[PDB]
């Protein structure tokens, strides 16, 4: 595939220091994962950045999704358009530790990735969602069996995730 410059961590998990938005614009993957919340309100972090790059089209589509279907579950997901960034966007809700949500649901969140052969993804529940990114990477490695290309925007964190991995 056309993912470039990734470091191989396991048989199926790869990692790169990059903004997921810029990777999506460059690669146009079949699936980009969004770090969504249950209301699909894409205000900040990964979700706000992805939505901004779609000129708010992701938000407009999401609002119709919620009006029809209601909120997602924590640990759940839905497939929507990838707009100008990807064929599809897999919106996945990891638990928000700042809100006291069950960190065990992080494994359930990552299980959604197994429905897709290849994905470009962020670390779920980390960033503004409040969980430890080192833990999120471990759950990813131990849960996802399909091919996952992880983009991590923060360089200091990227270096810590790699250095502490084996
Ligand atoms: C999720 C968190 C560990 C990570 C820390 O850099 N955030 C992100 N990773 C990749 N692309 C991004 N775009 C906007 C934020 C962001
Ligand atoms: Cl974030």
């Amino acid at each position: 595939n056309s993912f470039s410059g990734y470091l191989k961590l396991t048989d199926n998990v790869y990692i790169k220091n990059a903004d997921i938005v810029e990777e999506a614009k460059k690669v146009k993957p079949t699936v980009v994962v969004n770090a969504a919340n249950v209301y699909l309100k894409h205000g900040g972090g990964v979700a706000g950045a992805l939505n901004k790059a779609t000129n708010n089209a992701m938000q407009v589509e999401s609002d119709d999704y919620i009006a029809t279907n209601g909120p997602l579950k924590v640990g759940g997901s839905c497939v929507l358009s990838g707009h100008n960034l990807a064929k599809h966007c897999l919106h996945v809700v990891g638990p928000n530790v700042n809100k006291g949500e069950d960190i065990q649901l992080l494994k359930s969140a990552y299980e959604n990735f197994n429905q897709h052969e290849v994905l470009l993804a962020p670390l779920l529940s980390a960033g503004i969602f409040g969980a430890d990114p080192i833990h999120s990477l471990r759950v990813c490695v131990d849960t996802v069996r399909t091919n996952v290309y992880l983009a991590v925007f923060d360089k200091n964190l990227y270096d810590k995730l790699v250095s502490s991995f084996l």
